[PDB]
């Protein structure tokens, strides 16, 4: 039902699943000891509801923004590899699991958004974001147009929001700083800026959401979209002929998009945190493992410096990997929830002209401070009064 | 309201605008920015609604306390006056405008408290408190108060209170310790012991507020009142020798008044900033410049040290200057109002009896420090709630103790 | 009224009152002043409202943690006895009378938790957590228990958590930092972990509570409970064969009870201030005053010489030892809201229904949040009661 003598692995549904348990197999052909991937629904849900009861997987598949949660709510034991192995992947992944100070997962592949372009239209597309009117006013006049993505998400807006000065929170010694909300300076101000002029310059659509705006691309009715990999099949039936790359760098300096890790961490509860240990290090994040991985349902950019050269060949994926280096990793603590929409609404009220740049940003700020309050203090009433009762 | 090629000024409908209206053209005659002011009922709350969308006025005339408001709310400038122009200003009022770090307005005009007697009464004030009490009881004999003033408002008090260590907030460079407040401390401790024990050493009454003080005071009921400027037409009305002068002294202390500075800002969406920085820099802060604007309708004294000792002349001034450079520049910080509200209850129940100086302090603590994350955080769930088994019950009642 | 120039002092009907009222004799003697004890109801509910009103007693005794609240509130007179007499009693004990470096209270008595067993079962304490599974064993087998005591409560089981790191507030400089829980660390945890796995390994029973614990004890059918001072008067009563020592320490380290001090402080508000460190420091702190308080109720275990005579009795003797290793109850606000999450997290750790860093943890999120969701909340209150009682009498007396 839960336990020991055996691993049972989770994974979301739509992950390389298969090509894992193929791994947990040349496991079990070596260790003679079972490996049991699973996929439920709501598997990221159902997860604190069976670990408070101390149940359920010996290891958690996911993204490293979601196990802040786990972490915290006390759910992942602190693992602990060795320097000359957390020397196999990449300096920054490791980041994307810390907590504390304590690691408590294994990072497995990157997540982030990269330029896509149109080949058959660019070339070779924009070495900046400064000259995007101009290359926008070329294509308008055959029909076209320079470039569309979604503005009614962060997400999507914060790589061009970021590049100059603008962070998020301060990641400092393995210690996130949530008195320091990196929203109201220069470098996410002039950020935003720049981007709401050519929304009121008529370079872009404030209604453009990620549908209207994804289909558009292909088509080839826009000439550039921002997006991550999780796109890519859409565009591979459109035929339309595409290429990827190193997001365009503003004001000099390279834009900073989110990195969403996939990571893998062992439960608590787990009494076989060991075999967990070894499945990871010696045979899931070997090569040949991630070989088996990836060639189920394709990972992006990997973790390990060893398997990236090898899927590096490919263009598509160098950028990701790239992007995600010149990338700003995504936080994982409570406020993170509370952060997003402040944001969600500062942009939303920037685009429409409802206030102006240095405007929303204070808003989101002191406000994302203060609304945090309200979501910590909600906390404690859920806790105390359930209790008590 | 733009654009672009010509300035719109906001300002108080109370203050001298003529005078400022007054640059409008003479500033116009030599630049050719045709400049119109207005006086727009409720600006200062009309102001946000309006700066916050890109529009508003171009600059703004308003005391240094709600410029915090502002500033945080991104919708003042950060403005740089070259450059050793700061000196040709008074050193304190640059920490009225200030917002950690950000230099957010040009200061105008200082206000503040002040103790006005009765010239013909009592000829020669006291400088100190304590002599007070001695005061009341000698001028009992001819059936006339001493010193009679808002109790009601920790404003008028606070001076007092605060005289011997007590603060607002720790301020000392563009920041405040919010959570180090000083109603705590045995400055302020033995400050309000004072003022309490005037009341039941029967010196001085608890229902003693503007009104009845004002009364009191202009007919020649009582020898001496603390007022700010605002108070100055009404006892030249009211036929009585008056004369302002600094506070008196408590412990050996000058008393801390509250220091607000009218300060003029620039909306951060305006299109045409540089002007504000000439009109102001150039023009405004001048001898005949704020002179002009002072003889519409008196700023008060003013923050300029040039045109200060050309209105010095007038003591009444030259002791609001001087209580001011003995006070504390009033904290612009959006928790003040918390502050405000948690002392106001402090020292009335201290005052009434129904608590000592000890108690009410201390519990002002309470007052402040937790009605401040409730009043943003009050503010915070409608903006997040009002924009944009199932569950255990909203408050805005949370539970109780066991 | 208030006192004008005679002593009121508000002991707890259950201390030491006839023999303290003694003390109010030879004071009196040789000074002429008039020294009224009187055991009202609830003082710790009684005094901070005739406090804020400027009265009740001259002097309050009482432990230091309701002091807390009534030294938050600036309710108590800062008072100074000199190094010279500083000195006199034991360091620790000043470390419980000091809010914000500022000395509040003068302290007479310790109420610490004991290892009080049964000579007659185990005539050789346990000196370790770690046997005390092996040693139920070798216990069963006789038809009767290792070790019993309440559960479902925090006060005796936190002995154990706070064991190997486990504190509640960080105690580093006269202040105890509020943010600086430690709960969650890990060496609570194994602290916990350990309680846990005795009670699933069923040598411990869940659902024992004091009754079943002390019962199970002065009935004689478990050779030890966790109790204090105050259990002693029926171990005693049905004749039970009983020492007390030092609590067992986990990993080498030692247990870490909760330390009560049952203290002597001053209204701030207290006309006769003067008087009270006089009668006090000089005429009550000394060995014959203690000693007439203790003879009329015993007081346990504080001056660091008188302790002896008392210290003489090996009950007493641990209790002090005990207490000296101990951890000091803290005295601010936060405190009792700890003491509910703390209790959630043992409560359903026992059950298993919460596992286990993980009642753990939350805990100290409840804590984070039952703390400053309890202070804006008094707040709250404090404001819609004094913005309510203004309008009352705005309206009241206004009308006509
Ligand atoms: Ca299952
Ligand atoms: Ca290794
Ligand atoms: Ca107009
Ligand atoms: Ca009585
Ligand atoms: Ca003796
Ligand atoms: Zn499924
Ligand atoms: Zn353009
Ligand atoms: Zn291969
Ligand atoms: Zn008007
Ligand atoms: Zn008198
Ligand atoms: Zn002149
Ligand atoms: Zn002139
Ligand atoms: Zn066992």
């Amino acid at each position: 039902k839960i336990e020991e003598g055996k691993l049972v692995i989770w994974i979301n549904g739509d992950k390389g699943y298969n090509g894992l348990a193929e791994v947990g197999k040349k496991f079990e052909k070596d260790t003679g000891i079972k490996v049991t991937v699973e996929h439920p629904d709501k598997l990221e849900e159902k997860f604190p509801q069976v670990a408070a009861t101390g149940d359920g997987p010996d290891i958690i598949f996911w993204a490293h923004d979601r196990f802040g949660g786990y972490a915290q709510s006390g759910l992942l034991a602190e693992i602990t590899p060795d320097k000359a192995f957390q020397d196999k992947l990449y300096p920054f992944t490791w980041d994307a699991v810390r907590y504390n100070g304590k690691l408590i997962a294994y990072p497995i592949a990157v997540e982030a958004l990269s330029l896509i372009y149109n080949k058959d239209l660019l070339p070779n597309p924009p070495k900046t974001w400064e000259e995007i009117p101009a290359l926008d006013k070329e294509l308008k006049a055959k029909g076209k147009s320079a470039l569309m993505f979604n503005l009614q998400e962060p997400y999507f807006t914060w790589p061009l929001i970021a590049a100059d000065g603008g962070y998020a929170f301060k990641y400092e010694n393995g210690k996130y700083d949530i008195k320091d909300v990196g929203v109201d300076n220069a470098g996410a101000k002039a950020g935003l800026t720049f981007l709401v002029d050519l929304i009121k310059n008529k370079h872009m659509n404030a209604d453009t959401d990620y549908s209207i705006a994804e289909a558009a691309f292909n088509k080839g009715e826009t000439a550039m979209t921002i997006n991550g990999p999780w796109a890519w099949s859409n565009i591979d039936t459109s035929k339309v002929n595409y290429g990827v790359t190193v997001l365009p760098t503003f004001k000099g300096q390279p834009s900073k998009p989110f990195v969403g890790v996939l990571s893998a961490g062992i439960n608590a509860a787990s009494p076989n945190k060991e075999l967990a240990k070894e499945f990871l290090e010696n045979y899931l994040l070997t090569d040949e493992g991630l070989e088996a991985v990836n060639k189920d349902k394709p990972l992006g950019a990997v973790a390990l410096k060893s398997y990236e050269e090898e899927l590096a060949k490919d263009p598509r994926i160098a950028a990701t990997m790239e992007n995600a280096q010149k990338g700003e990793i995504m936080p994982n603590i409570p406020q993170m929830s509370a952060f997003w929409y402040a944001v969600r609404t500062a942009v939303i009220n920037a685009a429409s002209g409802r206030q102006t740049v240095d405007a929303a940003l204070a808003a989101a700020q002191t406000n994302a401070a203060a609304m945090a309050t309200l979501e910590k203090l909600m906390k404690a009433f859920e806790s105390l009064k359930s209790f008590q009762q």
